């Protein structure tokens, strides 16, 4: 329950991120990156 991109980091699924709140799937990634992360505000929903 920290800073919300580390909380979708630990999702690490892309059905559950997609519908994660304000979380959302970084389909392509760089090795280093997050598949899993935060949308920032993309969301804009509540």
């Amino acid at each position: 329950g920290k800073s919300p991109e580390a909380e979708c980091n630990k999702i690490t699924e892309e059905p559950k991120c997609s519908e994660e709140k304000i979380c959302s799937w970084h389909k392509e990634v760089k090795a280093g990156e997050k598949n899993c992360q935060f949308n920032s505000t993309k969301a804009s929903k509540s």
